[PDB]
């Protein structure tokens, strides 16, 4: 009960929304976009219409009550950092940001992000090691 | 064995980065020279070139590696007509990153091997590594 | 003896109406419906359609036809893989308007049997229009 | 001897002096880039950087003396207009020029151009035309 | 009756639609803007909304049956153009337009319009003739 | 007697060049070395001058003209305080072209003799010109 | 006494609730209905207006006003028209948020008893706060 | 000896900077443009051009050695955080900042800034207090 929280449902973070739904965890799903919303409606425990950077709506959603949540904002780094300060604020246990670019990842070190994503730059170090593990492991 | 990256952009200067630090030995490639140099230090060769053209691609030697890697990103064109070369050649392995579903449909009946979404799979990764922290 | 167009632009459209004024029969096809009305008048049958879509294609019994223009313009993703489907489909000939060199080379190799450039081929019809001047 | 003279050297500018080059004409290739006229050097009797909207540089051009003259100005119906009406002025026997849409089309007929392309749509004809010889002529 | 018609309501515009109302002329006031036509109403025999560019739109609008027709169309080289163009299509008498700059006075020449007016240069010269009256006529 | 015009635009520059053409002196000014340069000919003098600047206005001696108009343009602020300081040194005769309704009203308060309204005045010369007609 | 503020962008706002903390009654003044409602709760009257308009200058009682501040911002003419305005009134004592040079320039011709540019005012503080670290 | 520094030298720090040599202070000046620095010359101790973002220029600046340092950047939210925030990892004693917006101010609190200035605001509470005491100080 109330485990994960995901922010933003782009690409990624409605991405981590289905793989969770499909591991059979419950997720709570939030967007400012109705239509992105409606998205994952049969994905999500609730997904729910918000503005994460509104720290009434952050009440309302019951936010505080999370172990994890991510913030998957995307090309938005005010949103996304105002969010994530909000988040630190209510004292939650885990805050994971999608960082947009090396500014952003500064501030949001400093800000309180317990883990900080690049998409491009992550799955780069992956993609390597399934290079590597072809010949290596060899198969 | 040999291993190919085309597009030094965050994707693929990563994927550079990341063989050189596992000690393997890689091909760094790019049209433009400042995104060479800036990957110089950790590819075995770095070379300038216009993946599109058949000759560049020759001169490369790029038929004789094993694995190789489209990581064009906005110029989806270029990604999709490189990937039909790097076929013509019968390279073994060909990873594309895919830009979008319109650009992985044509990717998957093109030849690629393998097709990279960053952000969704980073989404994967992301929730995989979510429920671990209760294993 | 069929003929399907598909992209109702100011190139598209235009072929439609000729072949309407010359006694001809069209299937229309765009993916818009305020183009497909547009040119309603001229076709046997315009059909409201995204042509990258394999369902909406055998609903639309492309496969029956002879001839296919594919005369998508700025969406060059979604004529290379509209043009793709069609080869699937093996129609007998797909004319494909290409937007630009890169495109062109795609569509040779994913078997584009015509590839049509409006602004070149019509400067050769002048340049011969211009000679004929003396004929 | 100066007989066509084309003026915008783009796509399909630059392709009737190749065509007309093929075809052992001479012509008279002319850009207000320096880049162009130097794309066309191989193809041109004789490839010159001229503003066609400046009055006195048609005139170092020679333009007064050929019987066609090509507009072929793309994405800029001012220049092209422009030119089209100083062509008219030195009386040329003929001036065809590519129109970018109906109202271009419309201010061109006023203005004297004696042929008006319109390549999209012109094209669609021809093509029109070749899909029906496929069949009609049988092959 | 039927004497005048103004085609666009601007600044120069509505300025000879209340000069003539107040001389006691009736006068047509045209514009595409309905807020525009509103604020004319006290000064026109009648004010019209209308596509002056509308080729259906002029008929219905009867402007074929003015001796003068002023085109006062703004910062739109385009619709006054186009406009001038369909004027002197429908053979009016007299077809005064309002020129944004050199490039249109010379498409108009050829388009057809009988008078072109520059408003500030213009002033410019009046201007000069009432500084100089001053001294000159000594007053 | 003496002309000055301050802001060589469409407006006043043609004015400048009409004083000159019925032989009349002009001196003529702006802040733009490439307007003054365009009129250098058709004016006594031309000079260079940032006209809200007291000290360029002196060493211009403008104090000493009958009649001064002020031409600027968009710079609305440079006009009102130009006129300002013109109110100052009691020229005679300032007129000013005003760019808008607030305009004209920090004019008139402000000193100006004449308010020009460039479009809305010609406008009326045209309904007077149309009349004439059947004079 | 009477306090009258025109203008409630962040420093017109600003100093209207200051006032109401300092138990100052104010008179709350703005064109635009959004802004006079943010600030309805902290002026005695907060009320609609164009302060560029005589007449609602005059049915606004402006006129009784011991000091009036003029906070208008980006509109630089309604600024000068509007203390054009309020001299012409007579108010014993009219400040001005200045927006530039020229604006100061003009203002401090036109009646403006003080000038202000919180820009450069606050740095002026700031410079003084640093140097009491050591006092 | 160094005491004060100042980077960002607009109508807000450039103020500063003068009033501070005015009282006989030394300022350390800095700015990424030169024009700006330059226009500062004759009230600095020190005039430097520098990029504050880049953690090696700061070193260069010796910025680590200064009790107080106003960061006065103005329209560029991410120059403006980021340096305080490398100001912040130099562990400066006293950083002040001069905030765009609420946005701004936020992340600044948690960025380490000690004093966060709103020139506009700021401005209209010490007007109001000049205002008040014009009449009870009566004066
Ligand atoms: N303040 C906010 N609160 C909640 N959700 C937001 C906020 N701002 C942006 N979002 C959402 O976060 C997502 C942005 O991630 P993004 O990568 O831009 O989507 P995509 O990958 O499809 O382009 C969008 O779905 C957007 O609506
Ligand atoms: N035809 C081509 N041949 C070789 N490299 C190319 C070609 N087209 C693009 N590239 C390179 O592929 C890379 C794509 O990465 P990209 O996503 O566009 O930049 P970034 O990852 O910083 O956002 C670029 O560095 C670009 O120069
Ligand atoms: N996936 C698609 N399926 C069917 N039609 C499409 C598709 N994508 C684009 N089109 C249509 O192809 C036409 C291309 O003509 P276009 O050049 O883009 O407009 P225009 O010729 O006026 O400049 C458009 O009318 C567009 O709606
Ligand atoms: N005033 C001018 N005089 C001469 N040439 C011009 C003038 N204006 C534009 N051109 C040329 O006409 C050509 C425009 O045709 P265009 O279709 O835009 O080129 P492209 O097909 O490559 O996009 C360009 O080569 C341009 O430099
Ligand atoms: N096609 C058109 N048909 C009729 N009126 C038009 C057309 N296009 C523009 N207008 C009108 O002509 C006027 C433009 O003159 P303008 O000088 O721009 O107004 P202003 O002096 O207030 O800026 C506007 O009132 C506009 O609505
Ligand atoms: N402070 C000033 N002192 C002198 N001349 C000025 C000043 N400010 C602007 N000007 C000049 O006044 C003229 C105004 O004419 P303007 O309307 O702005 O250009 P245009 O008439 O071509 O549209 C400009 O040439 C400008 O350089
Ligand atoms: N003519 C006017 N009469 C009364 N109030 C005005 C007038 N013109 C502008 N204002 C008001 O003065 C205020 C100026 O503050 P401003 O600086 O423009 O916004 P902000 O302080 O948020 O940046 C605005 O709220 C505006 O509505
Ligand atoms: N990264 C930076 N490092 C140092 N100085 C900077 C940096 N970015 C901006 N500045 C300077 O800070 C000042 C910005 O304050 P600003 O308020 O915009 O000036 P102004 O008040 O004249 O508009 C400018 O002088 C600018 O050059």
């Amino acid at each position: 009960n109330k485990q994960f929280a995901v922010i933003g449902l782009g690409r990624f973070g409605g991405s981590i929304v289905k793989e969770l739904h499909r591991m059979g965890h419950e997720v709570l799903a939030v967007d400012i976009n109705e239509e992105k919303v409606n998205a994952y409606a049969s994905y999500a425990t609730h997904a729910v219409i918000a503005n994460a950077t509104e720290e009434n709506e952050l009440l309302s959603l019951g936010i505080r009550n999370f172990e994890y949540v991510i913030v998957a904002i995307g090309a938005n780094i005010q949103a996304s950092t105002l969010t994530t300060l909000l988040l630190k604020e209510l004292d939650i246990p885990n805050i994971w940001v999608k960082a947009q670019n090396y500014y952003h990842h500064k501030v949001l070190e400093k800000i309180g992000a317990d883990r900080i994503i690049h998409p491009e730059k992550d799955m780069g170090v992956k993609i390597a090691q399934s290079l590597s593990d072809e010949n290596v492991l060899n198969y």
